[PDB]
């Protein structure tokens, strides 16, 4: 794939959502800046400049010593000739000197003068640097520790990393922090994500709306609510009032019975789903016996016959039958709704009501007031060993599962008000964006899976042809329709000539092309206007859970509706998302529109639409597939989860599709593509920033061996390792100010892990990134800090801003 911004752009427009969100640091920057340490810079920079002119001063002086002269004369002549050739400069060199000085032409007398006080020089200046950085090393270490103190930011450290908050709160103020302290490492990184690197994982940002005080949103975790209620069946207790419902993911393709099998899983605390085509053709006699309505599995177990409490559980377990929700799907306190249930319907089944209404009550604990860092450390330990407590003993296997040992009980947000901007900015800002979707513009094309799907569809019913099961047809294309053909140069073919006719604006069902970008400005050849930092097609689901609260929920409301409508005009718009079941994640806003469910979904408890009551029409004049309602009321479905949509896989992933066919086709910042192979190149690789009219679509960015990077030899003096990055990072041409990202392989290609702020007059943030890179880093990925801080005053906070364009 190309890079994004390599296109050349004569034609297309754009237009802007009216709105930003943005994403704030918590600290200011100067709380970080602060542990610079520009005193060791500058005498390590002189200590380098001084080595390197006495380095320069050896050769002319060693030809000088001999531009002869008596014995012993001669004798010391060698030595100093020795000595100049190592660097060296002991006592018995500077008796050598004298010998010589004064039979030493004018010129060469300077010589050796000159290299001796250059030498003496940079064995002060290293002294005095390590004396710096010796007194650094009292102060910076403990100061980071006291700004992670601050309580804007302690208690958000409690929700991420228990247990360096741990280490947090048991620290005296003043008692020094070493930067090679495994303590220091993490000090640093936590500051800067705190105060120069706004991301979504860390906690330490904040959530704030504006045009072109604060408050904690609290979500629980829906996995472990799910895994419980599925349990639930398994207790004869809970069976006679947990209610249950056949699966309507049951559906057929060429009349053979098909479910959806999900399998629910965790990797690394990411929740999803797999979701598995599967006959069930033999199960269809049964199928048959059960209704479609409600009902308790005991009464489920009395209409199946002999044994049939005992298959009523195993359809349970396999999800032919599945429990229905006591939440709906925007939910964010799936425990407080799991206990008012089961106080509602009232051995095992008696504890694992205590634990539910256990969980409940944390709940309403930790959104009912400001907790310090050790209250919240302590409500999450409590909370989590509640979870892994009743997940074991409702579980017939009596163990709970291993990702519930470590993964928090709930997540916050924040959510802040912030000063609109000067109206003057709000338009240059916009006008930004608008270049920025211009140059994206010639990388959204539509996906070849797309064009396959229609096929398929024409294949199956016809030029015109209506669909009346799009659950049947959704499968149908995932059983049948295989990588090779669905990416086949046919596929691309047909899927340019749909785009040549349908244009960015689409038509029904298929909404405009559009895309989240994120991005940064400048605080302080063209001037850097915008800075990107990821693209996206469509409008980023995250943006639909920032809906729900008091803050700026109702405003975004109105806003993100009105952005989503204007993209399917004349359309009624349906809420989608995938596996919302398992993941709060993906859950759907209250306040956006209609919910539109997912068969295989387990089901909950408000309403929603369901695909059952919606066709799919082939539509000649578009070449598209037209989802319609009742009445035929032209229907989207538009994707409000989280995940992105491209790596969702199955029919859940080709309903999107239909509705957002959209695909970037270039590069985000030179991201390593997904093929295992070796690269060439060459061994330091200097990539230019690519920037076209102020937007900055590629950092500047250095790419290099882990043996490239200077690392500590054991018993080399700290101020050493200095003068070893100094020197190094001058070579290479680095900034003051980068990032360093680690690249591991992976299955599916090379990954950067997250970047590293590193500054250069910083030494913890020195030690923290070269020091101790992962064994199975394969290579360095450094960018250039862009916007730079330090041209930013101090009291300001770095922030990350999210736009929206659409193309026309």
């Amino acid at each position: 794939a190309m890079d994004l911004g390599t296109v050349p752009v004569s034609s297309g427009t754009a237009l802007v959502a009216p709105f930003l969100l943005a994403r704030t640091c918590a600290l200011p920057i100067s709380l970080l800046k602060d542990t610079v340490a520009p005193d060791v810079a500058a005498l390590v920079r002189s200590a380098v400049t001084l080595r390197a002119r006495a380095a320069a001063m050896a050769a002319p002086l060693a030809d000088d010593l001999s531009r002869v002269v008596d014995t012993e004369t001669r004798r010391a002549l060698l030595k100093v000739r020795r000595d100049v050739f190592n660097g060296r400069h002991t006592p018995a060199t500077r008796r050598a000197i004298s010998l010589i000085s004064a039979h030493l032409d004018e010129q060469s007398r300077a010589a050796v003068l000159e290299w001796k006080e250059v030498h003496r020089l940079a064995r002060v200046a290293v002294e005095e640097a390590a004396n710096a950085l010796e007194r650094h090393e009292k102060q910076a270490g403990d100061a980071l520790m006291r700004a992670l103190g601050h309580e804007t930011v302690a208690p958000s450290l409690a929700m991420a990393s228990g247990d360096f908050t741990r280490r947090l709160l048991a620290h005296m103020p003043g008692k020094a922090v070493s930067y090679r302290s495994r303590l220091g490492r993490s000090a640093v990184h936590y500051v800067a994500r705190a105060t120069v690197k706004p991301s979504p994982f860390s906690g330490l940002t904040t959530i704030g709306l504006l045009e072109t005080g604060s408050i904690s949103v609290f979500t629980s975790l829906r996995a472990a609510a799910l895994e419980l209620l599925q349990s639930l069946g398994h207790d004869p207790g809970l069976a006679a009032v947990l209610p249950v419902r056949l699966n309507a993911g049951i559906t057929e393709v060429d009349g053979e019975l098909f479910c959806s099998v999900s399998h629910f899983t965790c990797v690394d605390g990411f929740f999803t789903r797999g979701d598995e085509i599967v006959s069930i053709e033999g199960y269809r006699e049964l199928v048959a016996t059960l209704p479609r309505r409600t009902q308790t599995l005991r009464d489920m177990g009395r209409l199946l016959g002999d044994d049939g409490q005992e298959l009523a559980l195993h359809l349970l377990d396999i999800g032919i039958l599945q429990p229905i929700a006591p939440w709906e799907p925007s939910e964010r306190d799936h425990f407080g709704q799991f206990a008012r249930w089961l106080a509602a319907v009232h051995n095992d089944t008696g504890r694992i009501s205590d634990q539910v209404a256990r969980l409940a009550r944390a709940a309403t604990e930790i959104g009912a007031g400001t907790m310090g860092a050790a209250e919240r450390l302590q409500l999450m330990d409590h909370a989590a060993r509640t979870t892994r407590e009743v997940l074991g003993m409702a579980s017939p296997t009596g163990q709970e599962p291993l990702w519930a040992k470590e993964v928090s009980p709930f997540h916050e947000t924040v959510m802040e008000k912030l000063t609109e901007l000067p109206s003057q900015e709000q338009a240059a800002t916009a006008d930004a964006l608008r270049s920025a979707a211009v140059g994206l513009a010639p990388f959204m094309r539509i996906s070849p899976l797309y064009s396959a799907m229609v096929d398929c569809f024409v294949a199956t019913y016809g030029t015109g042809g209506v669909c009346r099961d799009v659950l049947s047809f959704l499968y149908r294309v995932a059983l049948r329709v295989d990588a090779s053909t669905a990416f086949s140069p046919q596929a691309a073919t047909a899927a340019r000539r749909l785009q040549d006719r349908l244009g960015f604006e689409g038509a029904g069902t298929v909404g405009g092309a559009h895309a989240t970008l994120y991005f940064q400005v400048p605080d302080e050849t063209p001037a850097v206007r915008l800075v990107i930092n990821n693209v996206q097609s469509g409008t980023a689901g995250v943006l639909t859970r920032w809906t729900d609260n008091d803050l700026l929920g109702p405003r975004l409301t109105d806003s993100l509706r009105a952005w989503i409508d204007a993209r399917y005009p004349g359309c009624e718009v349906l809420q989608l998302s995938a596996f919302s079941d398992w993941s709060e994640m993906q859950r759907p806003s209250p306040t956006l529109g209609p919910y539109l469910a997912w068969p295989s979904d387990i089901p909950g408890n408000g309403r929603a639409m369901e695909l059952s009551q919606l066709k799919l029409r082939h539509d000649p004049a578009t070449g598209t597939l037209q989802l319609s309602g009742h009445d035929g009321r032209p229907t989207a479905a538009h994707y409000v989860g989280t995940v992105p949509h491209l790596l969702l896989k199955g029919p859940v992933g080709l309903l999107v599709l239909l509705s957002n066919p959209w695909v970037i086709t270039g590069r985000v910042d030179r991201e390593y593509r997904f093929h295992n192979q070796l690269a060439t190149t060459e061994k330091p690789e200097i990539l230019p920033r690519i920037v076209s009219d102020g937007i900055v679509w590629a950092r500047r960015r250095w790419r290099i061996r882990p043996t490239d990077v200077p690392r500590p030899e054991t018993g080399e003096r700290d101020v050493e390792y200095l003068l070893r990055l100094e020197g190094w990072r001058t070579q290479l041409g680095l900034p003051a100010e980068i990032y360093v990202a680690q690249v591991t392989p992976t299955a599916m290609g090379l990954r950067r892990k997250k970047p590293q702020w590193v500054h250069f007059e910083h030494p913890y943030s020195l030690w923290a990134a070269f020091t101790h890179l992962d064994p199975h880093c394969v290579e360095v990925d450094i960018s250039e800090a862009l916007p730079a801080t330090g041209g930013s005053p101090s009291n300001h906070r770095v922030r990350e801003l999210m736009g929206l364009v659409a193309f026309v």
